[PDB]
């Protein structure tokens, strides 16, 4: 689990969406796995604009932090799971670390802020999904 919140939105794995992000949806994308939602209160997380390549992110299957040197954001094919069957999954960002299905939502951060979220992983690999590319989050 997980979410990033900036100015009056929240930005979650698309498969873990509640009831209520859809009630409020602003912009959902099944090929990126990202979900954007409404919120009342003013978030204060600060969304990077940059090429970055390395980072850390936040792994909750082992409470803790790790450093990672990352892939630019790209299509890549991901495995079927239950939320979604076998596909190309666009703007996915991978690196070599721990990442199990619960882990999504966990935040990967650069010197410049919020980089992207977990979304996929397996294999001793994990995958970002990119949100650097959404300049109307601030906005
Ligand atoms: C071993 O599988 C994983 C490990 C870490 C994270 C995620 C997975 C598999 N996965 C990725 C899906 C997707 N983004 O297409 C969404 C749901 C899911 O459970
Ligand atoms: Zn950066």
């Amino acid at each position: 689990s997980g979410a990033i919140y900036v100015g009056n939105y929240r930005v979650v794995n698309r498969h873990l969406a509640t009831h209520n992000d859809w009630a409020n949806l602003v912009w959902e994308d099944s090929s990126r796995d990202l979900l954007v939602s409404s919120t009342t209160a003013q978030g204060c997380d600060t969304i990077a604009r940059c090429d970055c390549q390395t980072g850390v992110y936040y792994c909750s299957s082992r409470r803790k932090h790790y450093p990672v040197s990352f892939s630019k954001p790209s299509l890549i094919f991901v495995e079927a799971s239950e939320y979604y069957p076998a596909r190309y999954q666009s703007h996915l960002m991978l690196a070599v670390g721990h990442s199990e299905p619960g882990d999504c939502g966990g935040i990967l951060r650069c010197q410049h802020g919020v980089v992207g979220i977990v979304s996929t992983g397996g294999n001793g690999l994990v995958g970002f999904a990119d949100v650097r590319d959404l300049l109307w989050l601030d906005e």
